């Protein structure tokens, strides 16, 4: 008989059932960055890719497969049909439309909603116990959308949120202080993007409040202008885009970090977008970034950060804005 | 005084001298894939990126920097001037020109050679003891070019060669056999691309010659058509391009593998392009892929693979072709 | 002291206040053609350029500056912030979005309206007494939009309209007759583009009605097929695009003509888009091209052209169509 | 009979013979900028355009024709056949190849030479008494090439040379001093581009030597670093390109200035490239920029500028380099 059968004796006619499977939807810049990061942190035994452009999809899948010798993720598959995603522990959404200059924030959101109206029901059909990690912008809204469409409990629907923002913050802090960002601690909360809130009260190195050493920290009479740090966290993503076209690497790594906490059940604390109704004064179904304990069941627990009146108010306003957009949305 | 001076007491006014530094020249798809691969295998304490397009360059540098919290590479720099590459242990060249409407292999090659005539001397100026790892196509020729321009000894000029090709081969073999490519062993040597030679004699799983189990292996009377594997190895790179535009991921992972072997002085054996004159019947200054022992000094040693006459002849002809191209090239 | 202070004695610490300032918004082909035309007719003492693409903007500004020796416009500035436009007598809008694969007239329009929702308020903030000259397509609609957003009186909001169309008409007539277009007189009114109306009644050379010499002029039984002239006026803009990519030169010269009439208070008569409600049977807030008297305050007066019923009706229908579009548009 | 014949009585069956005709070869960015500048300075009664891309050509020609009402140049024609250029007083060459990254300076020059080998003989056939104004880069070489191919006397072959460079210089001087460049005087000579020489000895405002007021002017111990001015004159064209893609406006205006001096026989002095053999120490057939008297017969006379040893030497070196390139060139 065949060379394979001459060389190999078979014990098991094998039920191929994935044990730690991850699916990425959208193989654009972000989606693929997430993919290579995940492959190189060995977070999955099966990686599935899904997109509507079949060329790009198959191409990216083959390019990865070819690097298999250098990886420890034994099944990489792709497809337009969602059966390829069956039994994922984790499904990351990076599919999205590109905002165009004229396009209202609203029109964009609605386009993306229609996209989600296609994706989420399919994902849920084939992996009804997965965690959803939403990356597509504008992310607090789309995480709400995904939650509405899936009918999943709030713990299994997570948005990438201010994870990345907080990483940029810590990087900038580190640059200012001559210390690695792993040792510079600081939190960015609320609405991802322009409206995010830097919590100065808890900025520290080695458990030393920077705010008590420098009481004017992050105010206007701040001679060292630390507000600039946060301003930069916001404008960075702009500059980077202007410069290179888009953001991929940093967000891919942030998402991989999150995935590591979930897949490995670590119970680390991350600033991610979660359904915050009831807390921080918020009284609508909106998603904002707070410090969340991530693990095998998604968001198990939430850190109640003490805020100033102004911080609480910034959040309230973000929530009112977000809600205003969300109620003009059809499911 | 400043918040920094109030928070941090300084012992050392520090000589910043990189200890394990890597430079990637060319931040296109390939270059950047190499970069993220290097960043995620913790192979470097400083990574420098160099390109002529300053926008793209700075953007990519920033996108990486923003992911610093999730990395263990504490300095990432970019620049148009080569002083940013000073003291690299390893410099990867991915820079190249894109072939255009009505451009002969020869014209494209000459343009790339002129590119190298600029890059290599600068590189050598600022890192005179580095190893050069050449990735740009056509790679055997361009590695020969780098070697000529740098005046480095043949051990410090390595070309990517058939590393990736051999990886694709092992992936395909693995697919045919239901085994991981790590355990399917097989070698592709000589000229990277179309003219490469699959050494069937040494195809094995667990030290079991496939060629002795299936003597017709890889011939034309081979009922299982194993030639197809090799054909595919060649056409893969085509299909992928056709599908997605280009190749990045696999080649990046291959290069990172090589880099690991060098930075860590492993003395693993890899099929790379080395100045092969004196061996295999070859009598011209050409580079071909053979099994090379890689370590802190680049190529320390070479494996002398037993070949058939036909194999030896394919090699001879590729070497004659390469020389034929090279002798029509001005330095 | 400095060479400057040694060479030059200063009388005045000078309030830099522009006296005849022009702003062009949008530095694409059209915008820049307008700019060189304005620079070479000596219509301005300060020219400001504004765009969202900062690279293109600064480059064009510098390329112009470098030609200063050959010009009599002593200050050329560019910028992304609208403070560089402060105190313009005249602001030309050429900014616009490009229509894409599967984009309705309506979607494109809405994108452009959103663009205007940003530009116009800024413009008005820094130059509250300027005249607005709108060039971006679809121009009658977009002039209506600028008028709505700015709250300027109808005399200060002028659209390019059928100025250029009428120029093409006169060129074609001139070709047919062997006379310069300066001496061939003829009017194209109403909706710029396909729906425009050629007023044959007033086609003349030296005050000689072509319509009375050739009563069948411009009808279907016209053996000389003068309709073709008008048809061509419409198809010209198509052919040119097909051939070269776009239109710049002619439109630029047209806009500069208009500008001359305004900056110099000439009170020449030009066919431009003006808020025509109350006249010609029109009963909606729409803009159409009629003969307008242009001068230092924009459109001071309007020529009441005698029309046939059919002409009046074409106008009525274009106005109803325009309104139909506008009522589906959000401010 | 016809409407034309009913309206117009003909005296003259007219020999159409152009009296002040200009031809532009190459309707790229530069060529068209030259064209619009010429049209707006009313330097021609007939303007002819020539290119190998027939679409682009016809398109640009129509776009100009359509602006005829606003111009005082009554015949604008285009074509691929050179009969359209017959009887030009002046033929401007802007045709050229784009230098590619890999491309040696030499390869580019040779490509352009082959282009000229097509253009010049045709131009000369149809306008044997014209002046040739060479703009294409590298311009001192191509002006030599045009002269060799045409067999015209040295007065009728002019290169754009350092006209533009000197305009940039005067603009920068003007910026530093708060004076219009028309009143800041200063000369840039020799090889256009990087190797150009700023003649500090004759830098002045109102006949006041800046070099005698500030003896260190343009040296290294110059505390005001005036060398930077010249450095910038060189890097400007680079920055502008980087920023916008290319240079058009400034060069178009420079060329139009030159054209004005020729067409109108003014005998102004301009820094243009002329066959400098015999002077400034140069002993080969090379072209460099010196101050030339331009008029109806092209370069009638030359200004003998007194130079330092170093300046003379810079020129000598430029000439030796240029010659070295030119003697490796086949006609
Ligand atoms: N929250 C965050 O921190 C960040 C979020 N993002 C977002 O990621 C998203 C995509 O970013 P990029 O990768 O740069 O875009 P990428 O544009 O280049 O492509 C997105 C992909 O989505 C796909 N897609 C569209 N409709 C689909 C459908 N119905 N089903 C499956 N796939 C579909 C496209 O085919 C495409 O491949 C955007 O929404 C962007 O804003 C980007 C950076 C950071
Ligand atoms: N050995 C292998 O198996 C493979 C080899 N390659 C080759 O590697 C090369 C890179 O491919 P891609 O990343 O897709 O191309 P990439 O084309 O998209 O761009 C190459 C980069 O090189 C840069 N560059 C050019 N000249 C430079 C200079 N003088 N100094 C600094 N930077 C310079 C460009 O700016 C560009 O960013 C190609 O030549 C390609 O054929 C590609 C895939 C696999
Ligand atoms: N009335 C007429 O006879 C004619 C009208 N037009 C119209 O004029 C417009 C310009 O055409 P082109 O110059 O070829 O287009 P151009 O497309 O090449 O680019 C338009 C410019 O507008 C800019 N822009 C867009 N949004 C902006 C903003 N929010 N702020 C500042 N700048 C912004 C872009 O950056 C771009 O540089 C088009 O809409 C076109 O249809 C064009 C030809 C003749
Ligand atoms: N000396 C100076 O001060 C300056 C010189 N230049 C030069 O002007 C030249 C063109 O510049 P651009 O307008 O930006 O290029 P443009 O590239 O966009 O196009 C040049 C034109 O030459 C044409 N052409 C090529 N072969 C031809 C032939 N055999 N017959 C007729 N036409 C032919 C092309 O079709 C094209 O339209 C280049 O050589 C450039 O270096 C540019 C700026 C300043």
């Amino acid at each position: 008989a065949t060379l394979k059968d001459q060389l190999i004796y078979n014990l098991l006619k094998e039920e191929q059932t994935p044990q730690n499977k991850i699916t990425v939807v959208g193989v654009g810049a972000v989606g693929m960055a997430c993919a290579i990061s995940i492959l190189m942190k060995d977070l999955a035994d099966e990686l599935a890719l899904v997109d509507v452009i079949e060329d790009k999809l198959k191409g990216e899948m083959m390019d990865l497969q070819h690097g298999s010798l250098f990886l420890r993720t034994p099944k990489i598959v792709s497809g337009k049909d969602y059966n390829v995603t069956a039994n994922s522990k984790l499904v990351i959404i990076t599919a999205g439309a590109r905002q165009q200059e004229g396009e209202s924030r609203l029109n964009l959101v609605q386009r993306n909603v229609n996209i989600f109206k296609f994706i989420i029901p399919n994902v849920v059909k084939y992996s009804p116990n997965c965690k959803l990690l939403i990356v597509s912008n504008p992310v607090d809204i789309l995480t709400y959308v995904a939650w509405k469409i899936s009918g999943f409990p709030k713990n299994r629907v997570i948005g990438s949120g201010c994870n990345l923002d907080s990483a940029r913050f810590r990087y900038l802090m580190g640059e200012r202080l001559g210390v690695h960002p792993l040792s510079c601690h600081g939190w960015v909360l609320g609405e991802h993007g322009d409206s995010s809130v830097p919590v100065w009260s808890g900025m520290n190195v080695a458990g030393v409040s920077l705010k008590t050493l420098h009481p004017d920290l992050g105010t206007d009479k701040d001679k060292e202008q630390w507000k600039e740090v946060h301003k930069q966290v916001v404008e960075s993503a702009y500059e980077v885009i202007k410069l290179k076209g888009y953001t991929s690497w940093a967000i891919g790594l942030s998402v991989a970090d999150l995935a590591e906490s979930i897949m490995k059940n670590l119970r680390r604390v991350h600033p991610v977008s979660t359904m915050i109704k009831g807390l921080y004064g918020i009284k609508d179904d909106v998603f904002l970034s707070v410090p969340c304990i991530l693990g095998q069941n998604g968001i198990s627990d939430l850190v109640k950060v003490t805020l100033t009146s102004e911080e609480e108010a910034r959040l309230k306003k973000s929530a009112d804005t977000l809600w205003g957009i969300q109620k003009e949305l059809q499911f």
